[PDB]
């Protein structure tokens, strides 16, 4: 039983523009938002592939700012935390770049945010700070601030 | 354990009279809109085959702008995502075109769209720009708008 | 699990009135409606019988409209749908006519349109024209619409 | 499980007082209304209940008119369809004439409406007329016009 | 929203406890968790740390003067022999850490209800460390008896928690 529902607040000032979701394990019930601008928050949803399947909604979605730049957000819940664990990361691509399965993987590989319930910090530059968390729990709940 | 729910923005500014909805598989549980009118949407639904039938609800249905043309729109779940996967389309046909085993042939085999709950953009021509999208479960959502 | 329901508008420049309902099989709930004025759209619905027993629900109802003629519409939601198929049809007899077994099959084996949820059309004769369509499911609706 | 609703009206321009409502098998959960006068309108209530009952809700109720003759209305929805079938019927009997299982056989055995859910017509004689129709449903229903 | 969100100060009962309880469906180990902000600074969640368990809601950050933020946390879903011990931090305008733990036990024949506030200089991550010190330092039982102390950073607390599984916590953090 693994899900997770997303909310990012959009302080950027800018819209911004949804791009695709791509999914190394799991599915989503809801389609990806388009325009979220500025003031307002992109609520998302995933959840694990319904069946009996040793798998989470591990995800990551890009998303494309007025500012020309990838938002792309991942998140890890994995169906089995003896092993695994709970993950999440935001790194901003600059330019242009789709949810790849590469940019899941350098999400979720080079400084992956611990899923701890804590309200981990990091500047994503180009004038953009994120203001990020998300539960250990096996149905996680996730909120974003992409603020400037 | 597997749906299809279509929701088609129009705004091409002339309404499109629904032709059919050719169902290589499954069935729909409601009607398909006749007049789905400019500045509006379209909220049309496909459902599998109820009973233990090993089928999807695929099926592309037929739309007639005021330009006059067939605006032939597929989707696809099949059953064994094993061996198949999600794929929806949408091209633009002259004149009227009835939705039939071809126009669901081609749309499948044309240029079909990934169900990555990916927003993938095509641009359908006569004047026509498409932007829409299909998850990976077995139930799926579309927000396909057609824009002028 | 069969079912169908079943709505004609009647925006024929006169009301009708409803005369029968031979069911070939099945079997219905709600009354035919006595008038439907002009202008306003007939609610009618047929169902699998009242048992598990191994046939369809195959109904035909005659309604007569203020124009003195019999309009008669027929629909066939069988219960092996992989020999037979579903169907139905609508047409208008000069004067009175009664809805029995032989008006059901005359509309049956005349030019039945099929339930691909596909918007039919015909001229239905004496100034009159049908725009209609059903869906394939078992479960089956019906749109027509009946135009002077 | 055999229900059957019955609805009966009275245009006869007087009021309607309630005589009896004979039941051979089965009892209706509700009784007869006593006042439904000009202009207003009568429902009722089936009989199929109370566990072991073959035959179900094959009875008829009388009810007397301002002009004082007495209406008697049957109604027969029995458990079996292979021997039997859905039946009703009205009939106008001067002065007083209480509903009995003589009233029963003698409505049965008239011009017994046959259910085939098609309205029918008849002049009640007396300045009184009918035009009722009943389902041939084993949740049968029933609507009457009793129009002077 | 009704959990892990922010109410008026005085509105913090023990009635919007039971409501966090029902939200957080039916479990057999959990706790609703509401403190109020007297000390006059917006607070700022640091993060919430688990011993056992966890939470289906997400820590709320931004708790004003006269508001008082909510909580959830539930036992670990399945038959694993956990319980919900967790702690987690806030940080005022101040400067210091407001840390908060709560632990309900599953097995209740060798542990028991616990918990404890208390005040970090500056800035402290809500992690192991805090946590075991909050719960092996001076915790207070589930009695419901109306436990009082200062935070020793210039805040007293005037909290309470109750002994049984389904924990229903009220905090009154103060000058």
């Amino acid at each position: 039983s693994r899900k997770i529902a997303v909310g990012i607040d959009n302080e950027s000032g800018g819209t911004w523009t949804a791009l695709n979701a791509y999914f190394r394990s799991g599915t989503t019930d809801v389609i990806l938002p388009e325009f979220v601008p500025n003031t307002k928050a992109l609520l998302y949803s995933g959840r694990k592939d319904t069946g009996p399947v040793a798998t989470g909604a591990v995800a990551a979605f890009a998303y494309y700012m007025s500012s020309g730049n990838t938002l792309g957000v991942m998140f890890s819940v994995p169906f089995d935390y003896n092993w695994y664990s709970n993950w999440w990361d935001v790194k901003i691509y600059s330019g242009k770049r789709r949810a790849d399965q590469g940019m899941y993987e350098d999400l979720y590989y080079g400084n992956p945010y611990r899923g701890d319930n804590g309200w981990h910090e990091k500047n994503l530059g180009y004038g953009l700070r994120m203001k990020g968390i998300m539960t250990s729990a096996g149905e996680a709940k996730m909120q974003i601030k992409i603020s400037r």
